[PDB]
């Protein structure tokens, strides 16, 4: 029973690694790179996907399936496994993607022939390849999403694929591993924890009051997958003291993620189960309103708060974000709030830089607004969360991260007691 690391390895995107033991090989994840990996997907695996026995999903997001259609259109036919969360999500994900893509590397005959091929596997549904035992654990990062448990060959592996934050209450907990002989895992922000959720939520109560009451704006820049829907379940719960204004979630794409969220009720908390069973969907907040088309989109910028903004993208790379920021960010009465962390270089950190002005949309934008910025909405485990993870785990290869991020992650998993390693593309390891 070997791993071997084909993307992710010091780097956040491309997760997809390949498992062999049994005499088979069973591929775990297949996303695709972003950003300035992005070229990346037009060049090879590394492997040979007509050798492969099955695929295992852990959850639906673009840098987790995002490699699959490449994956049939250069041969696999072998079946695809995934919760019916991740599967009803991947079909959104993936058709979104064939339509937004520069150089699309494949086509929609591939995405319709890797959709042909899903099956659902539940939590604690146990998978047999060969004299392999497959079984998904909780991993709270998304509706539907896991780690993978992999035993054979009289060992254990987890693939903990990305583990949510526990502190929010969309999400139910993730499920700590069992003992495992081999633990491969990500460490997105192993160098930090998060600021605890609770107080985050006050104070995006008080910007929002605040803002609100004076007729000023909220722009808020969000994921379309599921960062946007927190924000519609924290503005639905704390709506009856939030000043009256309507909510536009200006994302034909979360728009889309939302109204699949009813027939995934069983895929949430606790706490969310419980208002869906009062006969309430607590992902809609009063006033809150989908903006389809450009035209409706552009009329905001335009037109007077109070109202609250989700767009994206998420990280102001694009999206109709861009053009709400273009005519918001010059009144003092308006709010930016950044519901996770803005990446180094890009212009979200300018704009927390603080400067006078910012350039958006080939032009220089005043910068009078309010900023605020709520790491604590961050979908991933800290790095106390992660350390309590992967607690008693004897050997662990980090993969899912920045190469100083895992580090500082490994160097505290080191004085632990505990051997670690940083995967390698490529280089496969010892379960
Ligand atoms: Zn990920």
């Amino acid at each position: 029973m070997r791993i071997v690391p084909f993307g992710a390895a010091r780097e956040v995107t491309g997760s997809a690694h390949l498992l062999l033991a049994g005499g088979r090989r069973v591929l775990l994840d297949c996303g695709m790179f972003q950003g300035k990996e992005e070229a990346r997907n037009h060049a090879p695996f590394g492997f040979d996907p007509k050798e492969v026995d099955a695929v295992l999903l852990t959850h639906a997001a673009l840098d987790h399936v995002g490699r699959l259609p490449k994956l049939f259109r250069e041969g696999y036919r072998g079946p695809v496994y995934a919760t019916r969360a991740t599967v009803l999500l991947m079909e959104i994900v993936l058709e979104d993607a064939l339509k937004v893509m520069d150089e699309p590397f494949f086509g929609p005959e591939d995405v319709e022939e890797a959709l042909g091929h899903l099956r659902p596997l539940e939590y604690g549904e146990w998978l047999r390849l060969g004299a392999l035992s497959l079984a998904f654990g909780q991993a709270g990062h998304l509706p539907g999403s896991a780690f993978v448990v992999a035993q054979g060959e009289g060992r254990t592996l987890v693939y903990s694929g990305d583990l949510g934050n526990r502190e929010k209450d969309v999400l139910p907990d993730p499920s700590l591993p069992p003992l495992a002989d081999l633990v491969l895992a990500e460490g997105t922000y192993g160098d930090r924890p998060h600021r605890p959720y609770r107080e985050t939520v006050r104070e995006f109560l008080e910007i929002l009051e605040k803002t609100l009451s004076q007729g000023g704006k909220v722009l808020i820049p969000t994921f379309a997958v599921e960062r946007a829907q927190e924000i519609l379940y924290v503005l639905y719960t704390h709506g009856h003291r939030l000043p009256r204004a309507p909510i536009y979630l200006d994302s034909p794409m979360a728009g889309r993620v939302l109204s699949l969220y009813p027939r995934l009720v069983r895929y949430f908390s606790e706490e969310v189960q419980a208002h869906f069973l009062q006969g309430k969907n607590p992902f809609r907040p009063a006033g809150l309103e989908v903006v389809e088309h450009t035209e409706a989109s552009k009329a905001l910028n335009r037109a007077p708060g109070p109202m609250v903004v989700l767009a994206g993208s998420g990280m102001l790379a694009g999206g109709r974000i861009l053009h709400h920021l273009k005519h918001g960010l010059s009144d003092p009465r308006n709010a930016l709030v950044f519901v996770g962390y803005q990446p180094q270089g890009g212009l979200g950190a300018e704009i927390i830089a603080r400067p006078p002005a910012v350039r958006i949309l080939g032009e220089e934008v005043p910068l009078r607004a309010s900023v605020h910025t709520l790491g604590g909405f961050s979908g991933h485990a800290g790095q106390d969360e992660l350390l309590d993870w992967l607690q008693g785990e004897p050997r662990v290869v980090l993969v899912h991260g920045e190469e100083e991020k895992l580090l500082a992650l490994g160097k505290l998993l080191a004085l632990r007691g505990q051997e670690v390693s940083l995967a390698r593309f490529g280089e496969g390891v010892p379960v």
